[PDB]
């Protein structure tokens, strides 16, 4: 029963960890798109 | 014994990796933080 | 056998996860070098 539990436990953990990952991932594809627009922008005012 | 070594690595492991996604998340702030701050600057220089 | 299979099944989770982890590393650097360059442009452009 022991070692099911800490196995249990361990699963729970991975699940939260790729859930992190997911977050992180979706964190980090926004800053990317948020930073092309940021350099887009100024691209656009080279030109004015 | 075997099997709890194994159980104790692998919790090791996962310790390290929620620390590696820690300092993941600590870069990733500063990183938009960053960006904001340089978007601040266009912002600022277009109206010069 | 089902314990064996279990821990197997968890530490092949956890290299994947690693992996994961090491791309989100490799695109985290390569936006943090893009953002750079792309504030070097401003840095040069608020002087011609």
């Amino acid at each position: 029963y022991g070692i099911k539990k800490e196995i249990e436990a361990i699963k729970k953990e991975q699940e939260a960890i790729k859930k992190k990952i997911e977050a992180i991932e979706k964190e980090l594809r926004q800053l990317a798109n948020e930073t092309t627009q940021a350099l887009q922008l100024f691209l656009r005012a080279t030109t004015e």
